[PDB]
């Protein structure tokens, strides 16, 4: 599923990204923009043989099992496929756990180069939230 950026937006604040960790809306709808283009569907290989899943592009290295990553660990407990899914439970409650291990959203390089220190409330302008 491609979310629409207003849709996107309300769906991660139904499932309670709004400030987690301190994070605004917008640096979660940002990072999904340049992760993924808003589609839970997206893949993406890493050079190091693993893969990149849905809409934050969660890491099978660390994060979830897809059976094909060697000497990986799957920290949120789940198949990576599972971060696929029209429903975002999945990489949302995944992404909450990414952002708590202590470097928060610098896990992800896009965010920390497309959206840190930029304007990210113009994400969510517009959107009734
Ligand atoms: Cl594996
Ligand atoms: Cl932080
Ligand atoms: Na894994």
């Amino acid at each position: 599923k491609v979310f629409g950026r207003c849709e996107l937006a309300a769906a991660m604040k139904r499932h309670g990204l709004d400030n987690y960790r301190g994070y605004s809306l917008g640096n979660w709808v940002c990072a999904a923009k340049f992760e993924s283009n808003f589609n839970t569907q997206a893949t993406n290989r890493n050079t190091d043989g693993s893969t990149d899943y849905g809409i934050l592009q969660i890491n099978s290295r660390w994060w979830c099992n897809d059976g094909r990553t060697p000497g990986s660990r799957n920290l949120c407990n789940i198949p990576c496929s599972a971060l696929l899914s029209s429903d975002i439970t999945a990489s949302v409650n995944c992404a909450k756990k990414i952002v708590s291990d202590g470097n928060g959203m610098n896990a992800w390089v896009a965010w920390r180069n497309r959206c840190k220190g930029t304007d990210v409330q113009a994400w969510i302008r517009g959107c009734r939230l």
